[PDB]
């Protein structure tokens, strides 16, 4: 049935958000984002998304521009796609590691895809 037991639960949850965030601060082109940002700050901006993710599907996401967040480290430090990517693979990695099949993996990844354009796509009020 739902994603969120699919998975194993709110618990695996939220162990994969965590690898997650272990996996990009170990990361040497992803800390030059990152290391002037608290962890702990930064995966609570992140609830209401990954709340959404792992949500019922097929609703629309209405949380904060993605956009608007990163765009301090696009137009200060060159935040780009390629930096996106390496982010989702991590993702990717974290449900993989936590023993997540990959149908529901790939599941989980399309939903989160369109949010790569969503960040990096120009928009009249930058
Ligand atoms: C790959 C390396 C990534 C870096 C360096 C990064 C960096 C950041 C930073 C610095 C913020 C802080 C924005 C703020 O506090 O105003 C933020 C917010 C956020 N990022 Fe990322 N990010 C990465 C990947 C991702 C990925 C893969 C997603 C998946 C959708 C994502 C989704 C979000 C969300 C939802 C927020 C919170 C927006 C809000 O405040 O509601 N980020 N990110
Ligand atoms: C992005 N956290």
């Amino acid at each position: 049935g739902p994603l969120l037991q699919r998975v194993g639960g709110l618990d695996v949850v939220k162990k994969v958000v965590e690898l997650f965030y272990r996996k990009l601060y170990a990361d040497p082109q992803l800390i030059k984002y990152l290391h002037d940002q608290d962890p702990m700050h930064l995966r609570a901006k992140q609830s209401m998304f990954v709340s959404w993710l792992f949500g019922p599907p097929n609703v629309p996401y209405t949380g904060k521009s993605v956009r608007i967040a990163h765009l301090r480290i696009i137009k200060q430090r060159g935040f780009s796609p390629e930096d996106f990517d390496l982010g989702m693979k991590y993702f990717e990695e974290a449900m993989t590691e936590l023993g997540a099949p990959e149908v529901l993996r790939g599941e989980v990844m399309r939903r989160m895809l369109p949010y790569k354009d969503a960040i990096f796509t120009p928009a009249a009020g930058d």
